[PDB]
């Protein structure tokens, strides 16, 4: 009486997805 059809196959898985240095500071002072 013809077998029944096969069932369907499982669904895919699936797979998600610095600051500059401060300036030196400045010379002492000329003699």
């Amino acid at each position: 009486p013809p077998p029944p059809p096969p069932p369907p196959p499982p669904p895919p898985p699936h797979a998600p997805p610095p600051p500059p240095p401060p300036p030196p500071p400045p010379p002492p002072g000329t003699p």
